[PDB]
C-alpha cells in the first residue's frame, strides 16, 4: 500500500498530488486488464490536477513514494511494508495535452525497472529504504512536448498466484523540453502489456527463493 504522490525535479518536489494524478486510497490494482491498470483508477478514485511539470529531456526525474497522503515523513514505514517486495518500473506517453489524455490504450514505453540484484534484494527495497525516491530518466532522443509519466512498484509477496500481485502506480503529466525526437520508441499498451500468466506477475518469491527475475513489459527504452 503505497502512492506515488509527488515528482521531484531538478532539486524541486512539484507539490503534493500537484502533477501528478493521484488517489486517496493506496490500495492495488489487481486486474492486468482492467483500464484502471493504465493510471489506476477504479474501484479508486482518482483526481485530476491542471499542473503539468516541465522537465528538461535527457535528466531525471524523481518520484515520491510515500503510505497515504497524509503521510509526512519518509522512513520505511512512510513508503510502503517492507513486505511488498517487487520491482520498480517507469513508462512515457506521448500526448496531445498531458492533463487531458486518460493513459488507456497504445502509445507507452518504458524507461526505466529495477527487478531483483545480484545481491538478492528488490526495486520496491530501494525506494522503501531510500525515503521513497524513485529516480527515473527522461531520454534526451526523444520527441519534446506533452507526455504522461507512469511510475510503478509492483509488490508480489502474495503472487505466487493470479490475481495476487499488487500494482501501484500513478500518471504524472509532462511537458519535455530539449528533446530532439532523433528516436521513435515503439510502444505498448496498457492495459495489455501485462498479462497474469507473465514469469514476473505469477510467481512465488518463497519457493524456491528467487534468485533472478523477469520484469513484465517491453524492454527498456534507449537512445
Ligand atoms: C536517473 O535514473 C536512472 C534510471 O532511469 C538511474 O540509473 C540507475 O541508477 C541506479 C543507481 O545508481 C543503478 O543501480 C542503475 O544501474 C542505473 N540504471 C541505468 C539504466 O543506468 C540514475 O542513477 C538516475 N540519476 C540520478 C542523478 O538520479
Ligand atoms: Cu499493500
Amino acid at each position: 500500500h503505497t502512492i506515488f504522490s509527488s515528482l521531484e525535479v531538478n532539486g524541486v518536489n512539484q507539490g503534493l498530488g500537484e502533477g501528478v494524478r493521484v488517489p486517496t486510497y493506496n490500495g492495488p490494482i489487481e486486474d492486468v486488464t482492467s483500464a484502471s491498470i493504465a493510471c489506476n483508477g477504479s474501484p479508486n478514485t482518482v483526481a485530476s490536477t491542471s499542473k503539468v511539470i516541465t522537465v528538461q529531456a535527457g535528466t531525471n526525474v524523481t518520484a515520491i513514494w510515500r503510505y497515504m497522503l497524509s503521510t509526512t515523513g519518509d522512513s520505511p514505514a512512510d513508503v510502503m511494508d517492507s513486505s511488498h517486495k517487487g520491482p520498480t518500473i517507469a513508462y512515457l506517453k506521448k500526448v496531445d495535452n498531458a492533463a487531458t489524455a486518460s493513459g488507456v490504450g497504445n502509445g507507452w514505453f518504458k524507461i526505466q525497472q529495477d527487478g531483483m540484484d545480484s545481491s538478492g534484494v528488490w526495486g520496491t527495497e530501494r525506494v522503501i529504504n531510500g525515503k521513497g525516491r524513485h529516480s527515473i530518466k527522461i531520454p534526451e532522443c526523444i520527441a519534446p512536448g506533452q507526455y504522461l509519466l507512469r511510475a510503478e512498484m509492483i509488490a508480489l509477496h502474495a503472487a505466487s498466484n493470479y490475481p495476487g500481485a499488487q500494482f501501484y502506480m500513478e500518471c504524472a503529466q509532462l511537458n519535455v523540453v530539449g528533446g530532439t525526437g532523433a528516436k521513435t520508441p515503439s510502444t505498448v499498451s496498457f492495459p495489455g502489456a501485462y498479462s497474469g500468466s507473465d514469469p514476473g506477475v505469477k510467481i512465488s518469491i518463497y519457493w524456491p527463493p528467487v534468485t533472478s527475475y523477469t520484469v513484465p513489459g517491453p524492454s527498456v527504452f534507449t537512445c
